[PDB]
């Protein structure tokens, strides 16, 4: 009996690999760090999706296809508002997306499809966020980037060069991350020759859960409690004496430091001095990591992604509610990618179980 | 590497057990045959759900709770029609159900909930079927049974004592059937402390697939090709000579005959002479099973459930399109049951995978 299937390797894939020991994470042959830092979400997507970075012309077309599928169909826009006020932006995303499922979505999923999804997700998220907040809806525009457009349809403004570059590098890191609950959920779902939508819809439903992609509220508060760098040590020092734990650090699967968390701290340095909510984090990190050395010497505890995900959001006034969604919109790539591959060489996840209950006699 | 996880037992459960070798299938301690044959869907549901048959008063209340949650909320009825004509009754069921997800549906799923779902599913299915068929909508009625109400909201009439008893015994057999694609899908989905709806929505999406609960069209035609018992042997005999295979027989997991298929043929005999579409099947079976003995002696090939599922439908003018749905509405019990249990003692399905692709050097 393999409870929760830990250590059970039920899949073969050339999309991504995560290596706890060696501190590394690879996307289709390249390092995540490199993609997060020196590329654009779109390039990234295109990689996880197809297998290589895109040519100078190769890309421009991909964008077009995207930019075009951002518009919310007439009835969809309408539906989002049909949906009553008691529905997480999540409970919704899940619903709405499902609403996209038609005849067009048959067994063999199609890039055409994987694309629509990836591209439209943020729009749903936003139009919905706006509506609930009684703000007037903001239509996407073939004019901005992808990660940048996501901001625009949410706020109405164009983000700081820093606020942007950061988020982007973030989403990219959230794009794909091996086999995890949801990603596995979709595969499983497509396992019965089902549709891309039904798979994403599944995965989505699975993301809603709090154990996967939940806001780092625990961290967000940490930061919110010390707006200035001065109080840096003070705070840490206090709760580090009666043994309380420092929220954004240490990891279950990363024995060495987290590459994602790493690729983030780095981009931050690049755009330092342009965003107080960010440059603060930088400090808090560096000042906290050197205090762990002190109070808990030996135990290699390194800053974990969750930490910076908390920071980047803090910088862009993305309250906790918009976390998971935003995350989803990104892992959306990972999913499709995984779906598209599951379908390449299918399977039938039929696992079995042990029956507890007593059995009746044939008599 | 365990591809598709065959032989992998990742779950413990006291809901159901399927035993290929010995020709038996057990629901919470009782035999399916017995439940299918001598009980009412509601009793059945109540069993898979709670663990025992219901008391004389114990039941009546369950019904009430059901009968009450059959009504389609104001906006839901409306939504079903919002949904464009290009959407399988399935693509819809999946959507709509998801539409039910609110705040009420949090981590620990609740019977209150498992119930609403089970009870409302058919209604969705129907109201939708009607609308597409340009028929006027038919409101459910606290007056008929459950399986019987499903017919009513679909047709507008009250089914033959035979047409009824049959279908009911059918759905009951479709209720739960161990760990299978979807049922597993829901568990997986709830694995991250998600909601009942998101789980069912997942499972649903997984059912849509053609490899799970697809119509036995292959069989349905067999029957449709010989309206009268006379042509019985004739037909069979022909395609059985150049080695063509007889669609409703033999099974992958049932070495001995299928109990479901069995529990069905039986109920049929009980209500013989009252339904030509049914009494025909009876014959075709018996006349075909005795021809297999003849052409392929030795190989214990026994009639398989799929066969009768094809027949019962044929009798009630339930074209192939309504198959999966109808099936879903039933397995809906199995699901909830399984969800409700997954949550009792959760887990985290984190399985892992083998990366094909080449890795880059640290450099
Ligand atoms: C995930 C976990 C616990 C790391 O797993 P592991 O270190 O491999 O397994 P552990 O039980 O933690 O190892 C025990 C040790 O961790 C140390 N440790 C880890 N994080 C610590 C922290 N923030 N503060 C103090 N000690 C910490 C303990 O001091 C202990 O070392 P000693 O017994 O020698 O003193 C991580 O340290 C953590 O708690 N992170 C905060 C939760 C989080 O990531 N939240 C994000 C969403 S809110
Ligand atoms: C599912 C399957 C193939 C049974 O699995 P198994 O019998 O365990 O594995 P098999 O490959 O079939 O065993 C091979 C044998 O099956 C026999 N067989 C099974 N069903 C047969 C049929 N309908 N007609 C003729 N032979 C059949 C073959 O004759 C062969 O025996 P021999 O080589 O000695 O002649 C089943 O027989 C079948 O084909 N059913 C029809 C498909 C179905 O169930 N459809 C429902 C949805 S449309």
């Amino acid at each position: 009996v393999h409870y929760g299937l830990k250590g059970i390797t039920c899949v073969e894939t050339s999309i991504s690999h995560i290596d706890g020991e060696k501190g590394r994470l690879i996307y289709r042959g390249h390092h995540a760090k490199d993609i997060a830092l020196n590329h654009s979400f779109e390039e990234a997507a295109y990689l996880i999706l197809f297998g290589k970075l895109p040519s100078t012309e190769e890309l421009q077309v991909f964008k077009d296809k995207l930019a075009a599928e951002r518009n919310l169909p007439e009835h969809i826009e309408r539906l989002i508002q049909s949906l009553p006020n008691n529905m997480d932006d999540m409970s919704v995303l899940r619903t709405v997306v499902s609403a996209l499922g038609e005849n067009t979505y048959t067994f063999h999923p199609k890039t055409e499809e994987a694309i629509r999804l990836i591209a439209i997700t943020p729009s749903i998220i936003a139009y919905r966020k706006r509506w609930t907040r009684g703000e007037q809806a903001i239509a996407p525009s073939s004019q901005y980037g992808h990660v940048e457009n996501y901001y625009y349809m949410l706020t109405g403004e164009q983000p700081s060069e820093a606020k942007k570059k950061a988020l982007e590098t973030y989403m990219i890191l959230a794009t794909e991350h091996g086999m995890n609950a949801s990603t596995f959920s979709a595969r499983v779902t497509l396992s019965t020759e089902s549709d891309l939508v039904s798979a994403v819809t599944a995965a989505l439903g699975t993301m809603k859960g709090p154990l996967h992609g939940g806001a780092p509220s625990a961290v967000t508060k940490m930061l919110e409690d010390i707006g200035e760098k001065e109080h840096a040590e003070a705070y840490l020092k206090e709760k580090l004496e009666k043994g309380e734990r420092l929220m954004g650090f240490g990891h279950r699967v990363y024995k060495t430091k987290d590459p994602r968390a790493e690729a983030l701290r780095q981009k931050a340095e690049e755009v330092a001095g342009n965003d107080r909510d960010l440059d603060l984090a930088l400090h808090v990190e560096a000042e906290a990591i050197r205090l762990l050395e002190i109070y808990k010497p030996g135990r290699k505890l390194y800053t974990n992604v969750e930490f910076y995900a908390a920071a980047v959001m803090r910088a862009i006034d993305f309250d906790d509610e918009l976390f998971t969604p935003t995350f989803s919109a990104s892992r959306m790539v990972g999913w499709c990618a995984h779906v598209l591959e599951q379908a390449e060489n299918n399977m039938i996840f039929r696992p079995s179980a042990q029956y507890t209950g007593a059995i009746p006699e044939e008599v």
